[PDB]
């Protein structure tokens, strides 16, 4: 089905980017245009804290306080005056979208400023990340806060996932929890056909619609995972979005892998 027609059907705006591991192919659509990344970014703040602590070391212990706590948090609302392992602080991110957990991940890796920079290094210039959660959300059409492109966060995360410095065990890891993921179920692992096995992580922002889903999509043999980046969003603030949107459009953008 043409992009432009979903587009059209569901009144919103759809940027893609999907690269094909095993052979290089990409599918780009408004690849280059802006769009809130919202809750997608738990993925990448959950890979680059893996870059620096080997799976052995993810018992390491870190203290919660009141302080520490930001609204939908539901594992960690439970860990006020406690102490987490970074494990299951990856865990409470990326299975339940806890938006404490991954702020503490934030905080660990070092504060944005040390995320800007490891974007800088795998050569993204493109992704800005500036708030923290719950604000990341407050997306604005004329402000660049929390944004990347379909492209340029596909490109990293194919650079720090597919192919980058993780160990195997932590690959294993992150990519199980994605795997496991039933938050993503009406996204692209709806639209896909049902050999594909997807790992995904979702995002909503509060504002004009925008929802997201990333994914590693394998297809039934073959062991090298597709890229698949879709945001999606539409003209009004106040517009509720469809996920068949999504779901549809990794229907279409399959077709051509």
């Amino acid at each position: 089905k043409e992009l432009n027609d979903l587009e059209k059907k569901y009144n919103a705006h759809i940027g893609v980017y999907a690269l094909d591991t095993k052979s290089g192919k990409e599918v780009k659509f408004n690849s280059d245009k802006r769009f809130a990344y919202a809750s997608t970014s738990k993925a990448i703040n959950s890979a680059i804290l893996l870059e620096q602590v080997p799976y052995n070391k993810l018992n390491k212990k870190v203290h919660i306080n009141k302080d520490d706590i930001v609204a939908y948090s539901p594992i960690l609302e439970k860990y006020v005056g406690k102490d987490i392992t970074l494990k299951a602080l990856i865990e409470a991110s990326m299975t339940y979208s806890d938006n404490t957990a991954n702020n503490k991940i934030i905080k660990e890796i070092g504060g944005i400023k040390k995320v800007k920079q490891r974007l800088k290094e795998l050569g993204d210039k493109v992704t800005n990340p500036v708030r923290y959660e719950i604000e990341l959300n407050y997306y604005s059409p004329k402000s660049k806060k929390d944004t990347s492109t379909p492209a340029a966060f596909g490109k990293t995360l194919n650079k720090l996932i597919a192919n980058g410095k993780l160990s195997k065990e932590n690959k294993k890891f992150l990519l199980d929890l994605m795997l496991n993921n039933k938050s993503g179920d009406t996204l692209i692992k709806d639209g896909v056909p049902k050999d594909y096995k997807v790992a995904d992580k979702s995002g909503q922002a509060i504002t004009y619609a925008s929802r997201n889903d990333v994914a590693f999509v394998y297809p039934k043999g073959q062991s090298e995972p597709i890229v698949l980046v879709i945001f999606t969003n539409k003209d009004n603030k106040s517009d509720k979005p469809n996920d068949k949107l999504i779901s549809e459009t990794a229907k279409s953008v399959m077709k051509e892998f």
